[PDB]
């Protein structure tokens, strides 16, 4: 299939729902390539666990961990890695307050070429065990021969855009990876990179990152259709930032405005937000502890009760994952009957200004606090005008190159009047979870 979009394996679902899913041990297997070295960009690391996911024959190859931890957290990560002489660390600079290094990416250098993996899971056992997580696997990119001058660039500009993302760190260990990427041919890549890096972007730079980057790609590489105003926007995420006292402050002004862009020309567009309810979490495979990875605080939520009228339950019968709580984040533009989509984005970015950017200085500057990274699937990059939605995620549909695997059910289902968004720091003592426990933070 052309999309190379996968879910992680879920322990406890029937095998038909894991056939075609990937565990981290599969990604790092010798079948994917003969590993020389690797870089693991992430937020949270269990180093003992991570080294054990590499094949035994590859466990002494150099590994670079790219993280954003400071102070005692930084010391803790260094102490985790100290037993492993082959592990180096790169601390990503976070010079704006309340930012984090959230990007989840593997750079895998092999004897045979290079691969890039952009995904949504932390490098801890629980993120790969019973959660819904998303992975994009690049092609095996071959080396460009010594002495040959060619760009190695794709029609989506992925090579230059990945180098641009790594340049933003201003880090010597990542300049080494930039030089690796320069030496490989990434021309087969059919996705667009959408990154966030921390900073204040004006002028020539405003469209490089965050939601203005999305807007620019949709302006330039998508077409508007008649009745575009009836094509909804769907956003699906595992954490919610402080969005302001009403929808006009950010969500339905600048964020929705970027998401509804199509084509170059100059709003009643429905907006569906998918976020687990308390009942989704209680009845999940993990039970209430799944909610330790859904970090919405009561202090934030009680400032924006207007937001919850946009919320829809998690449901994923299409992939057998209704009880596997989502840590994937996705954004997409379905048709009014949800049978087609104009584009699909899988990313680390949750529904927050820190991740997507907030306009400042009278709309001339986009300020971003965090590192995030995702890949955008546009029909034009596949010779198509729209994607047909795959009816069953792991099924064999008659036109796989035209048929996009959406991992959750459409249309999304609105919360009922008794439902509440999962809020992780209040107790739930009315009904026990699948393991027989309550939640008492």
């Amino acid at each position: 299939n052309p999309f190379q979009f996968y879910l992680t394996r879920v322990s406890g679902v029937k095998p038909k729902y894991n056939s075609g899913a990937l565990h981290i041990k599969d990604i790092l297997s010798p079948l994917f390539g003969t590993l020389v070295s690797s870089a693991q960009f992430n937020y949270c690391f269990d180093v003992d666990w991570l080294v054990k996911q590499y094949p035994p024959e590859f466990r002494k190859k150099p590994i670079l961990l790219v993280h954003g931890d400071k102070r005692e957290a930084k010391a803790h990560l260094h102490a985790q890695a100290k037993p492993y002489e082959n592990i180096s660390l790169c601390q990503a600079k976070l010079d704006i307050a309340f930012g984090t290094h959230h990007t989840k990416m593997m750079l895998l250098l092999y004897e045979e070429g290079l691969r890039v993996v952009i995904h949504t899971s932390n490098l801890i056992h629980a993120d790969w065990h019973q959660k819904t997580q998303g992975i994009w696997l690049s092609p095996l990119y071959p080396r460009i021969a010594d002495g040959t001058h060619k760009s190695g660039e794709s029609p989506t500009h992925f090579k230059a855009d990945l180098i641009s993302y790594l340049m933003a760190y201003n880090a010597p260990s990542l300049k080494e990876w930039i030089d690796v990427i320069h030496k490989h041919d990434l021309s087969e890549t059919n996705v667009y990179l959408i990154g966030s890096t921390p900073g204040r972007f004006q002028g020539s730079q405003k469209d490089n990152w965050g939601h203005f980057r999305l807007k620019k790609l949709l302006k330039d590489h998508a077409s508007s259709m008649p009745n575009a105003e009836s094509w909804p926007v769907v956003g699906q995420f595992s954490s919610v930032g402080s969005l302001g006292a009403d929808e006009s402050k950010w969500l339905c002004s600048e964020f929705k405005e970027s998401m509804l862009t199509l084509g170059k020309e100059s709003s009643s567009v429905p907006l569906y937000l998918i976020y687990p309810s308390v009942e989704n979490v209680r009845t999940s495979l993990e039970g209430y502890p799944a909610g330790g990875s859904l970090p919405y605080s009561i202090q934030t939520a009680e400032k924006q009760n207007w937001l919850h009228s946009y919320f829809h339950k998690w449901s994923a019968e299409t992939s057998g994952r209704s009880n596997a709580m989502p840590h994937i984040k996705t954004y997409m533009r379905p048709s009014p009957d949800f049978s087609k989509i104009a584009w699909f984005l899988v990313t680390s970015a949750n529904l927050s200004k820190a991740a997507w950017g907030a306009l400042e200085k009278n709309g001339t500057q986009l300020m971003i606090r965090s590192y995030e990274l995702g890949v955008l699937f546009l029909p034009s990059a596949f010779g198509l005008d729209s994607f047909k939605v795959k009816q069953k995620f792991f099924a064999g549909s008659q036109e796989p190159m035209a048929t996009f695997p959406v991992p959750y059910d459409l249309p999304p289902e609105l919360y009922g009047s008794k439902d509440r968004p999962w809020i992780w720091n209040i107790p739930y003592v009315k009904a026990p979870d699948t393991h027989g426990n309550m939640w008492v933070p």
